[PDB]
């Protein structure tokens, strides 16, 4: 689809079998989602932003399904004030800027 | 244009007579630039990240060209880790998301 930016780029997305709305953010290296289970290793990261710095957990290889369209990769995970597709999943499924 | 995601979606703006990098930023709703001289009055605004909240300067009305294109409207100035530019900005240059 086509979507514009008059409002935030919100969708609806499926993680370790969970629902959840999250934000399609071109300025984010990284996938970032609130305090969540996942299954298999993990590793400590610290990542920064507006504000400063936060500590999340880094979970490899996690399928996502994104407005439909699956991908795989990395996802941390922490307090995050929104979920945030990060360019990392973004690729994968083939989007865009277009101006 | 039309730009991927595999690497970060920096483009060149001209602000104050002045070339500077930017990020496009779906995931902001204002554009952020980084400590430098505007004209005009300011007021001010707060703004929350990753890492939480912080005071930046609000300029309205402002002329900005983002990757060749012309615009005019708010820049907030102030503490940012990266020069963003958002949504507000992005829908005058007619960007969308799309795959
Ligand atoms: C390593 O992977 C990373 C590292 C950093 C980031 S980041 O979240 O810090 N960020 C990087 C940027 C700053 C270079 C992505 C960015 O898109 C971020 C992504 C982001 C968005 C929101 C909060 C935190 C982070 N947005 C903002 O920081 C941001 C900027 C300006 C404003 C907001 C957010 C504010 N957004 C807001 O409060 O959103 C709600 C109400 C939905 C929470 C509105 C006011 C202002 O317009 C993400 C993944
Ligand atoms: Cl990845
Ligand atoms: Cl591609
Ligand atoms: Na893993």
């Amino acid at each position: 689809p086509q979507i514009t930016l008059w409002k935030r780029p919100l969708v609806t997305i499926k993680i370790g079998g969970q629902l959840k709305e999250a934000l399609l953010d071109t300025g984010a290296d990284d996938t970032v989602i609130e305090e969540m289970s996942l299954p298999g290793r993990w590793k400590p990261k610290m990542i920064g932003g507006i504000g400063g710095f936060i500590k999340v957990r880094q979970y490899d290889q996690i399928i996502i399904e994104i407005a439909g369209h699956k991908a795989i990769g990395t996802v941390l995970v922490g307090p995050t004030p929104v979920n945030i597709i990060g360019r990392n999943l973004l690729t994968q499924i083939g989007a865009t800027l277009n101006f």
